[PDB]
């Protein structure tokens, strides 16, 4: 997270951290609990090449990374078949936990938006995670969960901005229909935040609008962060999670 | 260049090296002289973001990099408008030299192929360059030009090979129509070879069948090197090169 | 600390962490409370060149680094004058806290030995710290205070081992007289543990035998860890600590 | 070499490059030919631990490193028995080439000073080598041999300068009697240059005053380069070298 602040212990109960096995169980991406038994993440975090299930762990909300670890096993990794890279799209994936989670005031699911949600500029939206604080800048220890309120920019506008300073033809889409943009040069997502959520407060209720996906750097001029648009994959999500 | 060998001084008179301004004039991509005044290269070497002509220089066929440089200014950098990433394709570009090269026996153009040339499996082709001798293994000094013969593989088979060990849907194209595959786990192009030439001897003439573009690692199982298919872009090339 | 285990919360009440300001108050060396107002560390940790006092802070016994920091200012940095490098000797320094520690049952001073104390082989000695767990292997998060029981070795047997595989003359002393040896290829202190304590239980009492100084790598064959002999520098210490 | 410039081809016939075996015969230290069959160098380049002779190669004078190699095998490595670290002293060594060198104009020996030579405060002395052009800054390719003229600084004046801004006692010498100082904040030797010669022209004859050995950084305020005083080790050298 570039900008923002440490989340209060009371915010973002659905946030999780993905851990890969090695010298220690290192965090590599974020995610969200969208069902007692399913975590929503970004496909690039776990693909496109097939990974070893035994080398992965899910960690639920934690105010400080690694300090109160209760690693959970995963029985399935479901990656969207249309995925190869985040620029092409379909950067979305599911982790079915070996066991369901006992919900809490501190840890519970996040609501997926209705299929018609669009999230126009102006909506209060926050992206959260334990990722870098700036290009090539690691989140220092104790690794507090960070949050930052980011502005949503219309797709067609964001697309045109990505073409700024590039050789790419104005009529060839960079920011696709299944993607969403948010952030400016002071507020953004960054490596390590990938797979986590972008949530907006809609009608007195938090809705997960996107999944941290990619972008040209973090907080750079004319390069807002790109998120996998949740609405574009509800059909797919629902094939697996109740 | 993975495997293969240092190239005889009389072979590959069209090879060029692209240099960026810095502590010194560092090699960052290969190229190929296709007209006394034009260099063919890979778009990802100079894009998708536009860079400053002043930071770029072109070095003609040299046996040992940096050994006896004779840098040449560039007047125009022309990138195919359909380019954004190598996985998406259209990874091709043209560099206009401020001045037309005096062709000799040691340095001259390579022939472009006719739109019909498919270059099927079994054709003798060589990739040349000064890139890494293996994944994360730099070409050691005195940095000699390397060559390695590579077996070509039909697009459809190469594409399916790339699905082996991957979550990508079998019906989702990974290797595209504007690309060409060649190489194995012991002979391949690699980082730093990008933008250079893949030439096949066709009925008496060396023709440039491809532009080194990308792949998953170098000489990795089921991951041959991917090249931009020169025939596909012949129309685009001729719109600028006489 | 190489080998050993995370230390229970009750043991090592004297352990302290030294911190330098940067993105965060990063730990860089060990240290030990020898008086409510004085911390004993290694000269190499804070020397030989003069450093800005506003750049240093001290942390008393903390189970996991960074977790619950209570950073303490420092008034004075006293380095043995005969110190230049650890191989030469006199790797010992004193830190004067801005004010006395409210000594408690959990965090309190360690006892310095008598000048006559020798701490001979087969003795029960221990080293504690937050340093690397192996050569080029940082203590993983959440960084718990580690401890390891190490076997003391006579200074001359140690010097002999250090000459094995080296050009240095047999008659030339590597392990000097103001130094002490402990450890093997399975247990040893390492970078990050410098300045920390080596304590030995003598007739029902814990006595600080040395301060982590140097060695060739950590837990390497024929290369026991080398400590600054505290008995050697008592007059200097007493000259400052009441 | 910090500051200075490339050496004309005619100068420094005695300079040599020491190579270690790896992906390629990598340069690691400089050296000087003092006998058709003997090379003078620093002991820290090849010690304190004993090295594998099959892994070492010597390269006589080269305008450009690696471009026209002709590696010569070594039959013996003589490290001064008093050596352990460069701050302690005796940073000198001898390599005996397997075969006597065919001496000429382009490449021949350097003259060692008489037992009493002194080299007074501020003399035209030169240091040469293929090392870093600055702290953490490498010699870019094609790695031309650099030269730079450096002022001598009497040892007492130098030692005092090393004490400025340092804790070490004024009566404890850092710059030792078997050492010599040269250089300033704009001209100096650096990592990679170690083992190479420092020559001072006295009465038409170029004499080697020292061996590049150590210092605090390169060309740092109040920290001139430190060299092993040749005159101090003449007897030891002649015990081996005719
Ligand atoms: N702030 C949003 C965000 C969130 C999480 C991770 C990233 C990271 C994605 C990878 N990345 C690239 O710049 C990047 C990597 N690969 C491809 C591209 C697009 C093409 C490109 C390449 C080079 C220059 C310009 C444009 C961009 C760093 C930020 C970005
Ligand atoms: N052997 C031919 C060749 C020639 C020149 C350069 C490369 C390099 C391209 C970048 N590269 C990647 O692995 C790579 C980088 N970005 C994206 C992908 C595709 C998606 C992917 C990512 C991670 C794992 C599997 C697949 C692959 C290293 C080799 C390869
Ligand atoms: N396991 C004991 C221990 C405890 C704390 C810190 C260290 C570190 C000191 C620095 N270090 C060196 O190898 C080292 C650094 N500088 C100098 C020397 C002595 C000379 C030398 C150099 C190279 C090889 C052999 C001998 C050794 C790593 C371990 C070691
Ligand atoms: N310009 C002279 C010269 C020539 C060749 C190589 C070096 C290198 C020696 C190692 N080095 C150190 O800074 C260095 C390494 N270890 C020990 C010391 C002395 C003690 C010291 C350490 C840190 C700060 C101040 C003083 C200094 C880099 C330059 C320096």
């Amino acid at each position: 997270i570039v900008g923002g602040q440490e989340a209060p212990r009371s915010k973002w109960p659905w946030q999780v951290s993905l851990r890969v096995h090695g010298p220690y169980w290192m965090h590599f991406c974020g995610g969200s609990l969208i069902h007692p038994q399913w975590v929503l993440t970004a496909a690039h975090c776990v693909g496109p090449d097939v990974k070893d299930l035994a080398a992965l762990r899910v960690q639920l909300r934690e105010q400080h990374l690694y300090y109160q670890d209760q690693l959970l096993p995963v029985s399935r990794i479901i990656v969207h078949p249309q995925f190869y890279t985040a620029q092409i799209g379909a950067d979305i994936a599911l982790l079915e936990l070996e066991e369901p989670v006992k919900v809490s005031s501190h840890v519970h699911t996040v609501t997926l938006p209705p299929a018609s949600e669009t999230f126009p500029p102006g909506m209060p939206c926050w992206v959260t995670g334990w990722g870098d604080v700036d290009n090539d800048e690691r989140l220092p220890p104790p690794f507090p969960l960070k949050q930052v309120k980011v502005p949503i920019m219309e797709n067609h506008i964001c697309d045109a901005k990505y073409h700024l300073g590039a050789y790419t033809g104005d009529d060839v889409r960079i920011v696709r229909d299944d993607m969403l943009c948010a952030g400016n040069t002071r507020r953004d997502s960054c490596q390590g935040d990938s797979g986590g959520p972008l949530v907006c407060k809609v009608n007195g209720t938090w809705l997960q609008a996107g999944v941290v996906s990619w972008g040209e750097g973090c907080a750079q001029p004319n390069r807002p962060g790109i998120y996998t648009r949740v609405t574009y994959y509800l059909d797919w999500i629902h094939h697996y999670v109740p």
